């Protein structure tokens, strides 16, 4: 057999999978930094 | 001997692991914007 | 010299340090819920 | 080269992927680190 | 043979990512436990 065609198959859902993962961990980094500044502005603190 | 076989059994072993890492990643987002939330109502803030 | 030694090689090690990965995320989400948890509890807000 | 042509795209995109993840990797780290101390220097607490 | 050469040096970029990425996580990690006992500890909850 040639297992080209689908060992590209799997390079491209790794990509894909990773795109996602980009994508997630952007806008968590966004949550943490908005947790962040709320924790800065406590006036119990 | 040709190592295709195995290549793409390692392949197929990082697509599986990148699936639960986005699972993974999906949860603990929000966890953390739950968190987030749960500190923009705290009372002595 | 062949290549696809070296190459089966490197996914090897990559799946090594993705499983690596799994794991410390993994518990990194169940801390994130326990401090979520205390959070919620904290008589302060 | 058949398909080689084309795997080596994709590899080279998972590359520059995973930079970004890097780099964003980095910058939560610091965040989460600013908030570590943040709390840790809580008058409250 | 085969753009083989720049296939094996694209995945060795990507390890070597990889294992950095491992390392951020595994200090992140450290933060955020070290964060949870803070506030387990916090008088004011
Ligand atoms: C970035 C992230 C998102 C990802 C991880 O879960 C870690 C994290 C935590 C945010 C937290 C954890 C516990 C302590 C914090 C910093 C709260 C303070 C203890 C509130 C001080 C309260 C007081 C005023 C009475 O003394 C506000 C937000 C809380
Ligand atoms: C930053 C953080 C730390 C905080 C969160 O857990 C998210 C995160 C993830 C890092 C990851 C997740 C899955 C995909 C990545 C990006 C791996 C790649 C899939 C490896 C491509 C491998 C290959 C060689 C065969 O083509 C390397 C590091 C992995």
């Amino acid at each position: 057999m040639d297992l080209a065609p689908q060992m590209l198959r799997e390079l491209q859902e790794t990509n894909a999978a990773l795109q996602d993962v980009r994508e997630l961990l952007r806008q968590q980094v966004k949550e943490i930094t908005f947790l962040k500044n709320t924790v800065m502005e406590c006036d119990a603190c």
